[PDB]
RNA sequence: AUUCAGGUGAUUUGCUACCUUUAAGUGCAGCUAGAA
């Protein structure tokens, strides 16, 4: 899995079908949102999910959660770095996609974090795909609510060029 | 951004494990110290 950006006209394109397809931009982002690197994929869909910040209402989210799978530092439990927001992954196209370049990214903070994210995400790739298949079966036969509309998403998603 | 998915224990509070590919109650705490 790796870290992605999602083009705006894709999202808001998308944002018509499901509003809570994830906001993409915002002037109080400090950096363009960030998704996680393929997550799920299924009959000839590939999702990505976005991943956000701590928030309180995280607190009470647990391990066994399918909407939420929470992030922290290997080893370090206290260092709580967000979570994958699994309810609102989204189907891709690829040529409106765009995996973030670390390579070349300068060393800030924020790569750093990005770091202690991967490995953890990393180590934990199978739970997290698992989580989401799960998540969309379970969503499919009606049994959880709150999420994008995967059906609906997925049924118009390769209309966007038109 | 979008403010805790449901469930597995003749009992089950917290977390956790487990099942959700239809199946699945483990572990640590807590509470208990009972009697064949
Ligand atoms: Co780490
Ligand atoms: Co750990
Ligand atoms: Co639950
Ligand atoms: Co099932
Ligand atoms: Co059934
Ligand atoms: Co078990």
């Amino acid at each position: 899995m790796k870290f992605y950006t999602i083009s705006s006209k894709y999202i808001e394109y998308l944002k018509e079908f499901d509003d809570k397809v994830p906001n993409s931009e915002d002037p109080t982002y400090q950096n363009p949102k960030a998704f996680i690197g393929i997550v799920l994929e299924i009959q000839g869909h590939k999702y990505l999910a976005p991943l956000t910040s701590p928030k309180k209402w995280h607190n009470n989210v647990k391990e066994s959660s399918l909407s939420c799978f929470k992030l922290h530092e290997n080893g370090v439990p206290e260092n709580q770095l967000g979570l994958i927001n699994l309810k609102f992954m989204i189907p891709i196209i690829e040529a409106e996609v765009s995996l973030l370049d670390l390579g070349n990214m300068p060393n800030t903070p924020y790569k750093r974090m990005l770091y202690k994210q991967l490995q953890f995400i990393r180590a934990n790739s199978d739970k997290i795909a698992s989580k989401s298949d799960t998540l969309r079966n379970l969503v499919l036969q009606g049994k959880m609510q709150g999420t994008c509309n995967f059906s609906l998403l997925e049924e118009k998603y390769r209309d966007f060029g038109k």
